[PDB]
């Protein structure tokens, strides 16, 4: 049923993005990152059910699921309710180019972008710069114009066989918005002895929180208009508890830990803008995923792609994420003017997100994407 | 810290919920019951505060507490975030009475309304008529005369030395509205061989939706103007098999296990509209939890409440809880009229409550009231 359905996508997620994380994090040490397994798993299906023998298993295994019967109906479902998502601009884009001359299985098309909702197209990628222009002009499609140059005309031959292309943008809207004329130059610390200087949101709001023992960090949760999706920030207790963090981020399950701890409460937030932008090369991560045998010729075995079954690999995968931070909000600040109500003052405790933090955000229970902020 | 303070008292919340839910629904079979463990733990606790020896041990154990000093500051927090609710009219009193000639330990009184904000005061109970009087003007007063006749005249006795009462009342505001004139005269089983005609309502709403084998029923989650409260509703797939869930619901970890299973949906709702009200013995009903020495004579000990720390055990302690559950919500139907969409026509699943079910009113994690409703 859709229930079983929603669960095994969710544990595959969980698992496939702790590991996706780790991957990226490890890779690009003290910098900005953000990245999305969750966009990246339906393309991951529908190679899946192109493949055949060993191939095949990997894809299944590291999915971690049963079969295709299994893998179909999960992304099926999932494209039976996937339109926009309340209070965000989330964009997710995937696609499979290969060569010109090479027959496509009208079928496996079909099913291609419905149930995956993922398309395949032939491109001419003898004329390499054209090829990349057109993948490039596809994606400035996908997401308004915000991400472009998704492909560079270097990476591609005039002998490229197939490349898959993943674009993820992100925007969204607070439930309760934060004041742009609050907003001033606050301290950050990079590193425990730099320390810099940058637009810092400020705004008193109802948040889950909790304080992570386990993780050594202190977790907050803000939720977007709609209330269908929430922020996730992890803030380390350490300057430079950062790494040891992301070491304790492997486990799928100390998310789901530190979750079980929250609650509602009310705090002063002081929290950086931030626009992060990472290009992540797809082959190189899922290969250390040990997902290979889809990138060797001669083992990938995608033989449900083309008509005549031609023997044919993926040689370029490349995902390209860019997120946004701002003020952008409900209810602006005049809506209810003078809320008469007791002369008294709680206490709000002040929630100062001024150190190396994680974030990742959340929708319908499964991160859509997540990433680390070093430098604002 | 806070995050720990909140933990015990969840946990200490949903075994004491469990533990009296099965006590109640055992008591009266083949009935409508709500009742409230939460609206009954801070007078406990200051009756905890007051004893020594054994009573206070078992008060203590029931509550599932270490010390007197965790037991008031997990109240003090509470009552430091203690205010109104968003979206629902969610009333809970708790109130001590004592003989008239018994005097009150003028610090226990101090700390009582502060910490636990419960009250005690003295009343003459030799003029019975005249205290239940007074006793039921207070909680007219607590709850906007909505509830009335909590205590009855023959109840109290001339000797009386003192008696627990607890009300608590309760209306929400839907997130999104029914409509009034949707709502019509609809089949409920109220056994597998009766059938009746009840108002009921209908709406497409956004839930959170589970199949749950386990329970041999199907979860829903539907959530009140603010988002921060929401009804939980356990409809079991067989018309009697309310009471194999009644069963099952005694672990305090079922309803979690459940919960994990939760995803986003639309559908169908046919809800029945239902007012219940109950009037339950917590002398009765403590008493078969263990807790018998604070109903004792001789054996209270309640040292702690008295001056002269004569001794006292309490006589009856009564709490009355009155639920209503009808339409009104926020964004009347012509709200946006016209919503121009595609043209085309999702799936929407019918979720028909036409059988005995289980309720549950959940804010911030904890909750606040659980009942049956097997005949509308």
């Amino acid at each position: 049923g859709e229930t079983d359905l929603q669960k095994i996508l969710r544990e595959s997620n969980d698992q496939f993005t702790a590991q996706m994380f780790s991957e990226v994090v490890k890779a690009n040490p003290g910098q900005n990152v953000v990245l999305s397994a969750f966009s990246v798993l339906p393309p991951l299906g529908q190679l899946a059910l192109a493949s055949v023998g060993e191939s095949h298993d990997e894809l299944l295994r590291a999915l971690a699921l049963p079969n295709d019967n299994v893998t179909k109906d999960v992304f099926a479902d999932l494209n039976r309710g996937v339109r926009a998502v309340k209070g965000v601009d989330l964009k997710m884009a995937s696609k499979i180019y290969v060569a010109k001359g090479l027959e496509l299985n009208d079928d496996f098309a079909a099913v291609s972008r419905d149930v995956f909702g993922s398309e395949v197209q032939n491109v001419d990628f003898v004329k390499s710069v054209e090829a990349a222009g057109a993948i490039n002009k596809w994606v400035e499609d996908q997401t308004n114009n915000r991400i472009k140059n998704l492909v560079d005309p270097d990476a591609l031959d005039e002998t490229t066989r197939s490349v898959l292309v993943n674009a993820i943008y992100f925007k969204g809207s607070w439930k309760d918005k934060f004041n742009k004329e609050r907003t001033m130059d606050r301290d950050f610390h990079v590193s425990k002895d730099k320390t810099i200087k940058v637009p810092t949101m400020i705004g008193k709001k109802d948040v889950r929180y909790a304080d992570v023992p386990e993780l050594d960090a202190k977790m907050i949760e803000m939720s977007y208009e709609g209330d269908q999706a929430s922020m996730i920030i992890i803030l380390p207790n350490q300057v430079d508890g950062i790494t040891a963090l992301e070491q304790k981020l492997k486990d799928p399950k100390a998310l789901s830990r530190a979750e079980e701890r929250l609650y509602n409460t009310e705090v002063e937030i002081y929290l950086p803008k931030f626009k992060i932008e990472t290009t992540t090369d797809l082959k190189e991560v899922l290969s250390n995923m040990n997902i290979k045998k889809l990138f060797t010729p001669g083992a990938a075995r995608l033989e449900n792609l083309l008509k005549t079954k031609e023997s044919l690999y993926v040689d370029a995968a490349i995902q390209k994420a860019f997120i946004e931070v701002n003020e952008e909000g409900a209810e602006a600040a005049a809506a209810n003017a003078f809320k008469i109500t007791t002369y008294s003052f709680h206490f709000v405790p002040k929630v100062e997100i001024n150190k190396p933090f994680f974030f990742s955000l959340k929708y319908n229970r499964n991160s859509m994407f997540s990433g680390v902020c070093v430098q604002p």
